[PDB]
């Protein structure tokens, strides 16, 4: 074959392990291996049963976001089981650091369909995959002619193993349809020259049967990219971008839902529902003229009861942000009224940056109805970790043009202003990184003693909408 | 009705919350509520998709096994999702400390069918349960006549909510068949007098249709009771016995699988597969004339790579057990040859008890082929935290009579001696609390470089058999 040099050496390496594998399962009655009772096809093809992702366990990775002592595919799988529709496990040993023990660990840990990510050229690899708990296998059309594929697809069918059929182009697509593939793998990375072409998934999805599923891989940087690509890919395969971070659960939430805040938390159970639904950030209001005002006693009970939100201390003050800092406060949100100039805004921010020290993020909240609003936003974007842009302009209506806002500002911004289950799609369409969610998920005035409290049913609905949104 | 006094006050309390509930979901379009797409019936009725348990989240509990700061039904549900076939959530507020936020938190957290455990007398409770993520509801025949049940079962059917139909006796069974119940709830506790009658589930299971599922509750102390009752109950409902302990995951494993050890661990990936499969205990061998000998360097890498086994340091020495203790060693296993008398055995144990201090359990391993073996076992049972009884007597065959062994000894014992996937059922039938699993899950001599290493496929098989075993 005319394989990229790296792939060439990987399949020839794998050829040279086949005697090991044959000896390793010699004692196994291949004929009597139980079938896989987990359909990767269905998990991927239905909205229910997990978000639009196959999440991958791979040992070999620089992972410079964190200090790696030991590979724990059980601990990774435990977090992935909460978000994904499948788990991928590298079984290749010599350059991915994988093994069949990793596959078995994940199969025993997770309820999801388990994919053996391997370079499969020999039936014994299919047999080993089922014995060690795989529910699906990768077959690469770049490596296998039509006969080699048909034979291995037939070994797979014996045991109800789903196949992820990798295809690089329109010719491989035609071959896959020919061979009746149900799950098409598209890599945006060309292995020959390491070029990324995000379009390769859109372009090939037009040629793929309507009763088939498309999984795409590589260059899926963030939720913004997931939303750009989610119209034509059923699922994204990701891993190293989640396991290379300090907290795999928080990383999973940030990719799937984006950097969303549920503000105005006043109860443990509200913080708990927010985190469970997919919120990354929790908002705590210190201002005492608020119906969402929380005492330092309530603040610390909420943080303690739900440690797995990143908490944001929200104040209307221009200084004294050191007083707000408590264990678990990740960021302070400057909610002070807009100042007189850009320079006063740059100064306020530097003064707060100064108060809280480099271990606490500094966010600026801005009303876009304020005539200086957009100008400050564009000016102060590099000085802050997040902008909270309030896009409900009140009685005037929306005077500001959202088409004029730079991509850099949007990438730094959570959209605010009565964000609710019903206006979520149209808020997401604006193309900001996040949503700031508060009064729009509270019970209304008719709710008796529950009026003004976070409504858990509304939290379930708005996070479901966020999980499936894509640009239309 | 002629309700126990406690139940009487609970339904009348719940009646008095109905205006609150009606106001709380007033804004909800009941008609347009999505259906539950998770069948509690199927999860319970199939072997696949989780072990034979509905695991319950309840705030109100002494829980003196541990210090309780905050109720975290998300954290509980995260652990339960790994083991169970359903999750139960108390929604009753005044004596169980429950709320609908708890139900929503669990629904957003877990992939399993979610049961609202409530005293349901009014349609609005059905409607609230679906809006806050329930997949199933409890209806109590003791509380509801045939008409009140039919009406609420019909509200349930609108939204594909499964029903757990509680029945106290043969008359309630007949009523439930009459009303076409698919899931029968039996409590072993009589609420009138607080008597436990474990037989009540066996007795009623004879009268229940063959196409229906039986769930039983109360007095399910341990795996031994699960195995005694598992022939006639499809599932057990448990909770307070898992959340009242220091580690909910370890408690779940101990109930579902029992206190099993995988001994002779030499690799991180072997320890990881053991824990994922359901092992509570991991065995580390310090003796240097062993093919399973591990250096202090390898020992500590394994512990670090799999922190969630309780590790047992295995040595053939009669003293010097302080040298074995390392962070993560939960117990030492005295594997010294049997001594000359009971008194020397009682002395060896007291001497080791002395060396390791009260924070490290002390286990005695005994060969039942040793003529003094059984006598020591029966004598030393109160002096140790675990006995490891080796029941493979070698060339003589099994000379010892296992019918003579006290229940107290068995309750303290893991059975050893080549325990393997193929002899697991017959080892479990002996009725010891646990299995000690080692050479019987290694690759055999034909396995090349893998010969003598733990076989992950064998670990998957033996733990699956352990999870479904019941006395026949």
């Amino acid at each position: 074959n005319n394989l990229p040099t790296v792939l060439e050496s990987i399949v020839e390496g794998r050829r040279g392990h086949l005697e090991e594998i044959r000896a390793r399962i010699a004692h196994v009655d291949v004929d009597a291996l139980p079938k896989s009772t987990r359909s990767l096809f269905d998990s991927l093809n239905q909205g229910r049963g997990g978000a639009r992702f196959i999440m991958e366990c791979k040992s070999a990775s620089p992972s410079l976001g964190m200090i790696r002592e030991h590979y724990q595919p059980g601990e990774i799988a435990r977090v992935y089981s909460r978000y994904a529709s499948g788990i991928s496990v590298l079984c290749e040993p010599d350059r991915f650091g994988g093994d069949y023990d990793h596959l078995a660990t994940v199969a025993a840990t997770s309820h999801l369909p388990v994919l053996c990510k391997d370079f499969i050229i020999d039936p014994v690899q299919v047999h080993a995959a089922r014995y060690f708990g795989a529910d699906a296998i990768l077959l690469m059309l770049s490596v296998l002619d039509d006969e080699e594929y048909a034979a291995l697809a037939a070994e797979a069918a014996r045991f109800d193993l789903d196949i992820l059929t990798e295809v690089i182009d329109e010719e491989e697509v035609a071959r896959a349809i020919k061979l009746g593939a149900k799950i098409f793998g598209v890599n945006h990375r060309n292995l020959h020259d390491l070029s990324i072409d995000l379009d390769r998934s859109r372009r090939l999805s037009k040629l793929i049967p309507a009763d088939a599923v498309l999984v795409s891989e590589s260059g899926v940087r963030d939720t913004e990219t997931v939303r750009q690509l989610g119209g034509h890919s059923n699922a994204f395969l990701v891993g190293s971008q989640l396991t290379s971070q300090e907290n795999v659960d928080l990383a999973a939430r940030e990719l799937v839902y984006g950097p969303n805040k549920v503000c105005g938390l006043t109860s443990p159970s509200a913080a708990q529902t927010a985190r469970a639904a997919g919120a990354v950030y929790g908002g705590l209001i210190f201002e005492e003229a608020s119906p969402r005002n929380v005492s330092r006693e309530t603040l610390q009970k909420i943080i303690a009861a739900e440690p797995n939100l990143r908490y944001v201390a929200v104040s209307r003050r221009t200084s004294g942000y050191k007083d707000l800092l408590v264990d678990g406060i990740f960021a302070v949100q400057i909610h002070a009224p807009l100042q007189d100039s850009v320079e006063a805004e740059k100064a306020l921010i530097a003064a707060v940056r100064e108060e809280v020290g480099p271990q606490v993020q500094v966010w600026r909240a801005i009303s876009m109805s304020s005539p200086l609003g957009a100008e400050v936003a564009a000016a102060v974007e590099g000085d802050v970790d997040k902008l909270i842009l309030d896009a409900h302009e009140g009685g005037s209506g929306e005077v500001f043009d959202w088409a004029t806002v730079p991509a850099a500002v949007k990438a730094k911004s959570l959209l605010a202003g009565g964000i609710s289950p019903d206006n979520a799609a149209q808020a997401l369409a604006v193309g900001c990184a996040g949503l700031d969610i508060n009064s729009g998920v509270e019970y209304p005035a008719g709710a008796g003693t529950w009026a003004g409290a976070k409504d858990a049913g509304a939290l379930l609905k708005i996070f479901a909408t966020i999980s499936t949104f894509h640009y239309l």
